[PDB]
């Protein structure tokens, strides 16, 4: 089964919580992202790469889209699921450079692109 809204945010915000701590950034910094602010900041980028990596999403240099899909099926509205499906089938195949901050920086700012309006990171 998925996890329940609520859920969802807990684990999301106590996700952040440890991050924000470990690479020392704002809120604020975090929370523009969702607002479309992708400032070229390696700190931020370090951020997404850690809340990735305690998802297993992104391990040992590398994404995992097979736990990215699994994620997205335990945590996403039922009625969104396929369209999150289609935003990784998208994702999955944009060639990602650099760091590994900087790699996980660039697959979130793809699925902002896809769907700014619905975007969510922890
Ligand atoms: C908003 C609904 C989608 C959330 N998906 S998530 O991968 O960011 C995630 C958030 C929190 C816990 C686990 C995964
Ligand atoms: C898509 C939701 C499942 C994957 N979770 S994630 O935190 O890696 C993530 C990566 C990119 C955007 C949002 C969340």
């Amino acid at each position: 089964m998925s996890m329940s809204a609520d859920q969802v945010e807990k684990l999301a915000k106590n996700m952040r919580k440890s991050c924000l701590q470990k690479i020392a950034i704002t809120e604020e910094l975090v929370d523009g992202m969702r607002r479309g602010e992708f400032p070229d900041d390696h700190d931020l980028q370090c951020y997404t790469t850690c809340i990735m990596k305690l998802l297993r999403t992104f391990k040992n240099g590398n994404f995992d889209f097979d736990m990215i899909v699994k994620q997205l099926e335990i945590t996403m509205p039922p009625e969104e699921v396929v369209i999150g499906k289609e935003i990784v089938a998208v994702c999955r195949n944009e060639e990602y450079t650099g760091d590994d901050c900087q790699k996980t920086y660039q697959y979130v700012q793809c699925h902002y692109k896809q769907n700014p309006e619905k975007f969510f990171f922890p």
